[PDB]
Formats: structure tokens, C-alpha cells, sequence
RNA sequence: AGCUUUGCGCAGUGGCAGUAUCGUAGCCAAUGAGGUCUAUCCGAGGCGCGAUUUGCUAAUUGAAAACUUCCCAAUA
């Protein structure tokens, strides 16, 4: 061995930068091995959360 | 001529909602169902059935919780 401290510190953050929750990294995780995303109205409400949420992080 | 009584039906408001609201279809019942007051007084409900139906929205779980295609690659 050539002798130091593992550095290593890994996570699950979406594209867009934000940590995904272990609940929403399990999702996102059954959703690649099934091969199958959101639908329209799961799109509509991802949405509609997100941008509540950025709303009030902006104020 | 203006108002108004039983008020009715429409629309708005307030409140109530398991004891209640209603059908009650089973039964008695304006040809009295019921009693400590009132008994020579009072006079229309009670026993049993079943629910409180119409829609919208958020969330919640899940891999997907639904409304007309889809994951991909250098560009335009």
C-alpha cells in the first residue's frame, strides 16, 4: 500500500445540483432499472413543487 | 294607491348534523298515538329499516397513483 486516508465522500445529487432524498434517490434508482420516468401529472406536480420551493427560498 | 298575513318555490346568508335530516316502503294513524300536572284534562304522532348525498384541490404511498407517444446522439 502506498500509505494515506481515503478521501472519498459520495453521494446521489440530480443533474440540476440538488441532493436527492434517500426516498428520492430509491426513486430515481427503480426508476432507471425499470426504465420508465414520471408521467404527466407526476411532471405537473414535480413542478408545481419545485417552484413553490424556489419561491420561498427566494424570500 | 302602498303594505302585509299561511307563506309558498327560486337564489343568497347564518347555523346544525348521529339524539339529529329523510325515505321509513313494516305497522298503527284525523274514524284519537299517547298520561306523574289537567284525568269530565290534553289531541297527531310512535314503534323498527337504512344512510347523510355532489364535486374540486392539495398532499400520501408506490418504480409507475393515469387523458393520445417514447429513451438516444455532433449539429441546425
Amino acid at each position: 500500500k502506498d500509505g494515506y486516508k481515503p478521501d472519498v465522500k459520495i453521494e446521489y445529487v440530480d443533474e440540476t445540483g440538488r441532493k436527492l432524498t434517500p426516498k428520492e434517490a430509491f426513486r430515481q434508482l427503480s426508476h432507471r432499472f425499470h426504465g420508465k420516468g414520471s408521467g404527466k401529472m407526476k411532471t405537473e406536480r414535480r413542478m408545481k413543487k419545485l417552484d413553490e420551493e424556489a419561491l420561498l427560498k427566494k424570500m
